[PDB]
């Protein structure tokens, strides 16, 4: 169930280091709601490096910059640890068997 972007942490390295807080929740960017994890990746492939995007959360509204990629190379990178942040249930994985040939 995919219910907004929520920010997870801000880590050194991106614009939004000092502009945001920790913890907030994206409701939508400019023109682009993040009600999901893939509406807000289809969002962050049109945004360029160094680009500016308007981004409205619960704690109001805010423009942010794109970071600077660290460690690795792609258009627009945030740079703060961010996730849907799934209800939390038990769907149990139970492990049903490994089977092992024998040579």
């Amino acid at each position: 169930q995919p219910d907004g972007v929520q920010i997870d942490s801000v880590v050194p390295g991106s614009p939004a280091s000092k502009v945001l807080t920790p913890g907030l929740v994206i409701e939508s960017i400019n023109g682009m709601p993040t009600s999901n994890l893939t509406t807000y990746s289809a969002a962050l492939k049109t945004i360029s490096v160094g680009e500016v995007i308007n981004i409205t959360t619960d704690q109001g509204t805010f423009h942010l910059k794109t970071g600077r990629n660290p460690n690795n190379s792609s258009r627009a990178y945030m740079g703060i640890r961010t996730s849907n942040h799934l209800r939390v249930r038990d769907s149990v994985a139970s492990v049903l068997g490994d089977t092992l040939p024998f040579a």
